[PDB]
């Protein structure tokens, strides 16, 4: 058995499908990855297991991306260079010592299934966000494109609560309609996995199980930090933004006593206003706090901020040990863009948060956060200009360090580790997933 690993070009994608194949190669299946060549020579490869790795082409190797006109443009030279470029890893292999047997591709490239259809290949979309959210999605592909509020099997969700698509109207149109065209074809999947654990969400992940077979293979948190079963599987290996030479800020983190730091970090793509900034800023100046604002940021942080940091309390970087990090106890709370693989994470180590999402699909984490996991709360936005001033964002860090909402909060969320870990451990609903995927294939 051999699987071809396809994961959509960006950080958010590739390391759950990088952490899913070292759980694939754990049991015994083959895995290569299959990266675009502009991420290929982005990676830096300090590797954390063996890995295998093949070069495709979205058709933008040289700037990836943002030299793209729009887009759209993006994904339908995507998805002509991808077929071809798939197509070719897969014939290539035919005559070797294993040739590929199963494509995993990610959801957002719904097209890979028509490449494992062409040479009889076992096919199985990876959809990275959560069953709540893409359940909601499902339920539009069933309709035409919009949905009815209230959902009668899920009727607690608001119009604020839906994924940027739905509340923000006519914004980003054709990644609406990627979201959308993950269902297009799934019906015809061999399997449907998704990078989450089964009591995470029990209800909606039974509800988009009536409709088609899922299989929860969450959390991807690497084995060290969970079930140990995996002794390389020690961080994530696979980062598009350069290591900082990472023990510097973790030897900071044991200077400061247990649950005083707000850890603030925005994912890998979220691009805030400078307005947004310094409202950020002042709010977060009130604290302890260590703040990973990317590189492609620091154009729009106050004149003169980086130089106010009280070198005593706080500390500012372009990137972070994530998973380091949130597993440090001076962290008290950590403010979130919401980004899946972000929640997962510190909902896995116990550490409460303050929501601020963005858009896509960061909404609906953000609901589940506060109303679902009661594991944090959602700062509040005026609603003229969806930002959050620095007195509403103050007020929600506050909640989570020193309401007594807070040490509620503090031990709903601790819940969560020991049931990833059952998951993850023999006879776990996920290590048992995992299992009948690795059947099929081979
Ligand atoms: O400073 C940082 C910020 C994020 N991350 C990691 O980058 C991923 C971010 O993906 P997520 O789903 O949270 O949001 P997206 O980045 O897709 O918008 C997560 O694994 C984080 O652990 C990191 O390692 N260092
Ligand atoms: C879409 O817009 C969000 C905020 O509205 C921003 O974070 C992203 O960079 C953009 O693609
Ligand atoms: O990379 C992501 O996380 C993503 C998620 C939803 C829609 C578009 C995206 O690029």
């Amino acid at each position: 058995g051999h699987v071809l690993a396809v994961p959509y070009p960006t950080q958010g994608h590739i390391t759950p499908f990088r952490q899913f194949c070292k759980r694939l190669h754990f049991k015994g299946l083959k895995t290569t990855l299959a990266l675009t060549t502009f991420v290929f020579n982005s990676i830096n490869p300090d590797l954390s297991g063996p890995i295998s790795i093949a070069t495709i082409s979205d058709g933008y190797d040289h700037g990836g991306f943002e030299t793209a006109d729009s887009i759209d443009d993006y994904l339908k030279d995507f998805k002509t260079s991808g077929s071809k470029t798939i197509a070719d890893i897969i014939q290539k292999h035919q005559t070797s010592d294993n040739p590929i047997t199963c494509i995993v591709y990610d959801a957002f490239l719904p097209w890979a299934l028509d490449v494992a259809r062409e040479f009889g290949l076992v096919a199985t979309p990876f959809f990275t966000q959560p069953c709540a959210v893409n359940y909601v999605y499902y339920l539009s592909y069933i309709n035409n494109g919009s949905l009815q509020l209230p959902i009668e099997e899920l009727p607690f969700l608001e119009l604020q609560d839906l994924p940027s698509f739905f509340s923000v109207s006519g914004s980003y149109p054709a990644y609406f309609e990627m979201v959308l065209q993950q269902f297009i074809n799934f019906e015809k999947a061999d399997f449907v996995l998704v990078n989450s654990f089964q009591e995470l969400e029990l209800h909606e992940n039974e509800l988009w199980s009536k409709a088609c077979p899922v299989l929860t293979i969450g959390p991807t948190i690497p084995s060290i930090y969970l079930d140990q079963r995996i002794k390389s599987d020690t961080g994530y290996d696979l980062n598009l933004f350069e290591s900082k030479d990472d023990s510097f800020c973790i030897n900071w983190l044991d200077t400061r006593p247990q649950g005083s730091v707000v850890y603030v970090a925005f994912g890998s793509m979220a691009q805030l206003t400078n307005v947004q900034m310094e409202e950020l800023a002042s709010a977060v100046s009130n604290f302890s706090f260590l703040w990973v604002v990317r590189s492609s940021e620091e154009e729009k942080l106050p004149s003169g901020f980086l130089e106010t940091v009280n070198k005593e309390k706080s500390l500012v970087l372009k990137w972070s040990p994530q998973l380091q990090v949130l597993s440090n106890k001076a962290i008290g709370c950590f403010l979130t863009h919401c980004g899946w693989n972000s929640t997962m994470e510190a909902l896995t180590f116990g550490v409460p948060m303050v929501a601020m999402p963005q858009w896509t699909d960061q909404p609906m984490n953000a609901k589940y956060i506060q109303d679902v996991w009661k594991a944090g709360v959602r700062v509040k936005t005026e609603k003229e200009s969806g930002i959050a001033k620095r007195e509403e964002i103050e007020f929600s860090i506050k909640e989570v360090m020193e309401g007594e909402r807070s040490k509620e909060m503090k031990k709903n969320v601790k819940k969560w580790r020991d049931l990833a870990v059952k998951s993850l451990n023999e006879g776990g609903s996920t290590d048992t997933n995992i299992d009948t995927f690795v059947s099929r294939v081979q």
